[PDB]
């Protein structure tokens, strides 16, 4: 077996080794073309078509170039195509634990289906990848091209999901932890990962990408920090650096926490539930399992994908009939209603387990307004989002290190005061979205009185709108005139 | 209702009247967000994971576009915004009858599924057209914007499918013959179609376009042509109309062509003839049809999309194993191996009555050859691929008109000599591609020896690779030495 | 004569109606072929080839197409072709003061070389325009396409340099208040000319650009503000406004404020200081003028370019000696050495009067390390530069109108806390670049010295590399450590 | 003393080695950077600014590419970085004979000033190379980084022009055969100077670039042919090598061969010559060289750009009137008149000999038209450009050599029917443009029957616009009817 040219729109030609040939051409990886990176996001930009596999390759080549351009420019570190290899294959597969339509699934689904379980789509990963490797006999190919199974699939583990639990990890020393670094940045958030989606999301969605990834490559070393040795940007790239986390949250704001691409989420998710009872799926020794289970049996699992979706909106079966009517009203347009959007003020956080009772609240309220109907709890959905630099409350440009011209062997840190007085000076903030199942014009009136009464109530921001949508609630609170 | 932008990642900015939106938010429309343009191709270029709604979406966007640009330079035109509406839906609707993996389906399922019927994507766009504006009320809302439903669904039709059967058009007299030309150009094969799949599919595939649809809508008028109003490109635009169809080509054989991707179109079209008879889909009054009948009952139709692979793939049922197997080999990349290509000499053309003698034709010749194996006909595949400038051996741009600067009203015609002599002097060929069901090392041997020796007796071109896999067969015929 | 189409990398296919051909085909239009668009960022950023002739033509069509979609979405604005003509010709003349190396002229140079006068581009585009109508009997043309020269050439000029010698202006009444907001937004900062060299400068310096102006002319509509029809932005378009001014202090930290684009530009312009007694450019009435005085006659002002910059660097004279020696160390490289960067803490502000005793109070500290060789005011140069959001302290968006869906005509505010906390909190800063005549290893390593000697007397911001460059000064200082 | 990173707009960070640097920064370097790489073409296509300086560094960067993949896929070839370093200096250096205006120089000023004298850029690259290198002390340089000056300087040269005189090279044996093939391709035409301009003058110029270098180099391998080792494309890229000539061919037609911008490098041509007696450049010892003579001593070739341009446009000097006058004519657009394009028919070719009696040809032709004004030989232009694949009439992939998968180390032939039957049948031909002196009416109508009945009497190609500029003329040919 030799190496493999794919033609990828974002990168260009990507040569891939045999070995990754082998793991790419399995059930368990193939299984990514059809799930939809930005999953209802795809419903409001049409462009937005690319499935997890042609992202995932992505990674995998954006690991290799940042270990081969490192090894290249410090001979001294090293780095070995065993490591190489491994970088690649950790980035490569650092996907394959996403379910159906991607974030809805381990971020709206599985919360609400199984609220008990602790799930992510890392650990997700970790476990398909280990089904990958023993249903496809990968173990001896790893041994033929030079790979310590043992060492290597740990390795590889940590760089996905990080310790499987002083020096925290198994499958490299601290002379190699700048590899740790690459396709998952446990200490920042900077990783390839990120690269690969900023430009292909981009490309897709038809949004222009700012982040220059390939001038942070060329501006890459490792020095000593702290006993470590740890990647190192140039000190002048610090500007492009607080960039790229801007560049994220515009694509947070823009495209992946779009307003109706969340509702089309939530309506999926909904859709889900009502027929988690009766979907089945075919796991191992003929076991069958639901939407919601298929993640206890990686067998299973490997088939559960958008297709489930499709499966709800063609069924016939009248148990499905309240799900598939979900999918339905999508496909006309009949969504839930958007009603506005505010922010907590100051300090103010939203915990998780007080979301439920958000909906109720917004019911509750007394706006001053007379009403033609009047709405309950169960008419209302509240979407919080958490919008953050990747380190909740933290300046990760705080946690990189940096090199200078005249010693480029030497890490320094670089504060926030050095750089510009013109960036954040917050890293974190929430938005509170609310829409209305009572898509009826007096129902929408009514609902954008309780929601501007619920936010004044509450000490939120004023909605952007609020003179328009609510002119009577508006002028009571003083804040906002 | 108002207007609505959807931002595209070819287009940008596309603006839809509020009837476009009403055609759209539908089940028959949105069906097509669930088949990939490219089919099989996806399966090669990563990248191709686009569908044929969006592409539906900027071939009613560009159709715009022309039409606007022509009413805006040409007043004297009367083009009304009922004509532009009605070449928008057209544009947006010429796609509604492609099915499951688009060009796979009817060019080669429903081919060898039901040989008696004779079915184009064209055909089933006018069916569905049809099916959605019965099924969603749509004739109200078209008469609220102004059209006149008998006229203007006739006029629709006639844009997508051509007379439906001496002007034979009854949608729109022959002053209005040029809105004829722009979404489904029957005279020479400009379209807007041609357009945006360009663009778009360059876009996914990682392939550059060389074709600039902006310039030539810019130097387009409308000039009487033998009693009829015809759209004319200025006089020097010539060069960059030969390199559009220059552009057509170059698509079809790195990518369209693309040997892996035909032939894992043809693994799947086998598997879908092996799952034909128990898949079931449910149309009116609850009726079953088959993958192979959905196309006679609309309702059954807008329920068939590329899921029906991923319902084969992911079935139990032992009835489906033969079919399951076959998807399950392509996600091995366990794939019928290629033999080579060839191209028949001088004016022989293939007919489809005898494509499935080829195969049969291969395992009958006789190399001067030690063989381990002896191959048969079922072991062979043989794949006739027509390459053309769109009309046949004729070349289109003698069904082009143009104007000069000096008389932007006066339609002229430009002959091949008037251009260039460096341009092609045919504008039809054949590509035969031979492939091996049987993939070890020894049956491959065999296999490269039977089909250069097919080609030695049939007179075919040499194969590129000849003197590296058939040494001993290529000295024999003296053409080629 | 007709309308001639320009293809434009940026903007594709541009037509240009034959008045405005008229005006370009001009000596005084056709010189800025011969002046680059970012001057000394030319000699950093091989790509950025680009002259302000192309950038001219760029803001003549991005001012049509906002002016044509504003008047095509509200026809009730009574905008006429007349005012369209005006607002392209506005557009593509406030570019034609702009002298040699563009920004390092009126912004380096002509302060220098003549600190008594008052001169801006603005200024020089007005007079140029005005000496471009009048040798060139352009008033008779614009007549013969139905401008009014007394009244339009006023509002052009009013367009470019503001109210021209209660309601200011005399070229449009307030009810057409909103067209003065195309060209050169005096109000915001938000106008045509920022979007193509946002678009421009990219495509050349091979940055990215993630502005869309194309968007925000989709989402642009009038509204009545404080009795003044005005343009509005929609609501929803707040953040990709903010992220406008964002690129724009990108694009001036990356590329227009680079420390070597700099020192180049204040090199050329110590050369042209120490040419400008010699050099002589006629003007009417075969009249001498220097390099200063050509902007007091715009006959002698068409004939200043770029090019006097390789008169100088290719003359024999020895009175331009030393003129020629700096542009021949320019070719060479070995330019004046970048010592370092810091800014000034919290609101201290360096005055323009106090440029020149900057240098001197570098020289003036005594770091506490032994030094080789002692350095004069003469040997350092200092560089301030002011960075803000266009308007000094102050928030642009503070000073846009916006529209909501539910109200398009009703004017609104939005305030900072109702977009983001992660927004800017400050709007200015002063960078201050200091750089050594002496090249020398010695002399570099005392330089650094003062350098961050002086800026730890001065309390400014600690240097980047400050415990590299000089780690025996910055202990001294605790805020810094 | 270590590696710069450049930012280019084509390639994004290139690194270039410190001695690439030394000799980068040097006046005769620098130089290109007063020489537009279109020359006129920027007087025609705004965004066409870009100089040679730029593509220079392209070249470099692409020729290092090419030479570090092929060493990096076959180590067996024992690339040096000596060689790579070389091929790199090779690449920087072979644009640096151009003169201004780039091809207008020595296609069109040189042949005309200078008949006696055979003068190309490539022979003024290798003068200028030497300057350059003997001028700034570069030997010990190349030294210190291990290149052998005697040797390599040879290998350059010979890169750059080929033989300096059975292996004819020098530089290298011929077992490095395959290094002379990347900067200037003299077998085939294939080289890294192609791919830097096709992307660059693209990216400038407005137009789509559809040949994909970095796939080329992906498939490049080096084989034995003939007992000398070069580089051979994988056999299946023969179509991109066919699309690649395709290309240049498509970039020659629309824009290095525009109708306008070739007048206006005829008309610049034309001014030189008046101005050649006048303007005086120094050179060596102070002594003093005209525009035509200053390739005959380096030192003033140095200081021979595109200035020559702007001192002949801005001159007072009487006896540079002339000069001066067509030059502001070209400002005012005041240009020769486009009066048509012809070919010659079948195998006609039109001898450089000619040329010269071709005006008087046109003028002597007798239309059977009423003429107001009578035209004279001097009243024409005629251009004839020979159009090609660049070897002449002969089929460039003729001389190019393949490999297969099953055997990459074997070199192989691929025939045009092997290929397809839609590629061209010739490989060169030759355009006739005829532009007039004279701009009035009466005088263009005159010149195109002039020209129309020329085209009839020698049997050319009918013009596009024959029917519409010579109706009377047209019929009388029963070949165009
Ligand atoms: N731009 C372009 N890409 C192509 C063309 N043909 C194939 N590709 C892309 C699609 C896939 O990503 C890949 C196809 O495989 P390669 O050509 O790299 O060769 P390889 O030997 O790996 O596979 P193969 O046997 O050719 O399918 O390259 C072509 O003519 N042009
Ligand atoms: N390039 C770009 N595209 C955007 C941006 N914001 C949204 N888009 C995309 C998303 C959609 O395809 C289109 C605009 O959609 P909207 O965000 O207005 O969504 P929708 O129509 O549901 O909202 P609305 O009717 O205004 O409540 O443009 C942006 O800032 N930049
Ligand atoms: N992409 C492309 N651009 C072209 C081509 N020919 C010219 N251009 C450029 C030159 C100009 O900037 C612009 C269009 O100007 P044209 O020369 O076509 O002018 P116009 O339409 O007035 O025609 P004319 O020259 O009077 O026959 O596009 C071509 O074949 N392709
Ligand atoms: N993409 C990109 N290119 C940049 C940026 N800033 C500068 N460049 C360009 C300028 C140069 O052509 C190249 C890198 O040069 P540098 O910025 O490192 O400048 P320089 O070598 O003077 O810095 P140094 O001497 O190392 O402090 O990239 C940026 O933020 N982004």
């Amino acid at each position: 077996d030799t190496m493999k040219v794919i033609n990828d729109p974002i990168h260009g030609h990507i040569e891939l080794h045999p070995l990754l040939v082998r793991i790419i051409d399995t059930p368990q990886f193939q299984r990514l073309r059809y799930i939809k990176q930005l999953g209802g996001g795809y419903y409001v930009f049409p462009g937005a078509s690319h499935n997890r596999f042609e992202h995932s390759l992505g990674v995998g080549y954006l690991a290799g170039c940042l270990v081969h351009a490192l090894g290249e420019k410090q001979p001294e570190l090293q780095i070995s195509e065993r490591d190489v290899l491994c970088v690649q294959i950790a980035g490569l597969c650092r996907n394959l634990g996403h379910g159906p339509f991607s974030h809805m699934f381990d971020g709206r689904f599985i919360p609400l289906a199984r609220p008990e379980v602790k799930w992510t789509h890392e650990q997700g990963s970790v476990m398909m990848f280990e089904h990958l490797i023993n249903s496809n006999g990968i173990k001896p190919v790893m041994e033929q091209y030079g790979l310590i199974p043992e060492e290597d699939i740990c390795f590889i583990k940590e760089q996905i999901v990080g310790p499987l639990e002083l020096w925290p990890y198994k499958g490299r020393p601290e002379n190699k932890s700048f590899l740790y670094e690459i396709v998952s940045n446990k200490r920042n958030g900077i990783d390839v990962d990120k690269w690969d989606y900023f430009a292909r999301d981009c490309h897709h969605l038809g949004i222009q990408n700012n982040f220059d990834y390939k001038r942070f490559i060329k501006f890459a070393r490792v020095c000593e920090v702290d006993n470590e040795l740890r990647i190192c940007a140039r000190d002048k790239e610090v500007g492009n650096l607080y960039d790229m986390f801007h560049t994220h949250n515009s694509l947070h704001r823009r495209a992946y926490q779009h307003k109706v691409g969340n509702i089309i989420d939530t309506m999926i998710t909904d859709a889900f539930l009502k027929a988690d009872d009766y979907i089945e799926i075919t796991g191992a020794g003929g076991k069958k399992y639901r939407i919601s289970t298929a993640i206890d049996d990686m067998e299973a699992y490997t088939k559960l994908t958008d297709n489930i979706f499709l499966e709800i909106l063609y069924s016939t079966d009248p148990k499905l009939k309240d799900a598939r009517e979900i999918l339905k009203q999508i496909e006309y347009r009949n969504l839930f209603k958007y009603v506005g959007e505010t922010q907590p003020t100051g300090q103010i956080k939203i915990k998780r387990e007080d979301y439920e009772s958000l909906p109720k609240e917004v019911a509750s309220a007394k706006p001053k307004v007379l009403l033609d109907v009047k709405l309950k709890a169960e008419d209302f959905i509240v979407d919080v989002i958490n919008m953050d630099y990747g380190m909740q409350e933290k300046n990760p440009i705080d946690h990189v290190s940096f090199y200078c011209k005249t010693a480029p062997n030497r890490a320094i840190r670089i504060t926030k005061n050095q750089v510009s007085q013109l960036l954040p000076e917050k890293f974190a903030e929430q938005l509170i979205r609310v829409y209305c199942k009572k898509v009826d014009r007096k129902s929408l009136y009514a609902a954008r009185q309780y929601f501007v009464q619920w936010c004044a109530d509450r000490n939120f921001t004023k909605p952007q709108d609020g003179d328009v949508i609510a002119p009577l609630i508006t002028p009571q609170k003083k804040e906002w005139n």
